[PDB]
């Protein structure tokens, strides 16, 4: 599925993504946007065998199983294919538990290159959330 702006807003705000450790909504459009142009059946392989999957490009190393990652530490207890779903509840669910970490949101690189530090609230302008 490919999601417009307003419309993955409006479902991250209904799984209480808002302010999420500090991060307002904007934040985490931001990222889903120049991680995957809003497109959950994005894949992209890193050089060390893991991949990134889905909406937020979560990848296979610490995240998801996908049974193709030797040593995949699958911290979200979730298969890396939950993630390539319309549904976007698992990829939320797994992106609160990585923001967990001590460097937050910065572990999704689109986000901490293209999206931290400017004007976020502008990704949900406009939006009837
Ligand atoms: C939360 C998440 O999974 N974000 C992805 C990053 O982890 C990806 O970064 C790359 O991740 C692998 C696995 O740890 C590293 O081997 C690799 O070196 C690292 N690459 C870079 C440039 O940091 C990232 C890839 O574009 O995609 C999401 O941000």
């Amino acid at each position: 599925k490919v999601y417009g702006r307003c419309e993955l807003a409006a479902a991250m705000k209904r799984l209480g993504l808002d302010n999420y450790r500090g991060y307002s909504l904007g934040n985490w459009v931001c990222a889903a946007k120049f991680e995957s142009n809003f497109n959950t059946h994005a894949t992209n392989r890193n050089t060390d065998g893991s991949t990134d999957y889905g909406i937020l490009q979560i990848n296979s190393r610490w995240w998801c199983n996908d049974g193709r990652t030797p040593g995949s530490k699958n911290l979200c207890n979730i298969p890396c294919s939950a993630l390539l779903s319309s549904d976007i509840t698992a990829s939320v669910n797994c992106a609160k538990k990585i923001a967990s970490g001590g460097n937050g949101m910065n572990a999704w690189v689109a986000w901490r290159n293209r999206c931290k530090g400017t004007d976020v609230h502008a990704w949900i302008r406009g939006c009837r959330l």
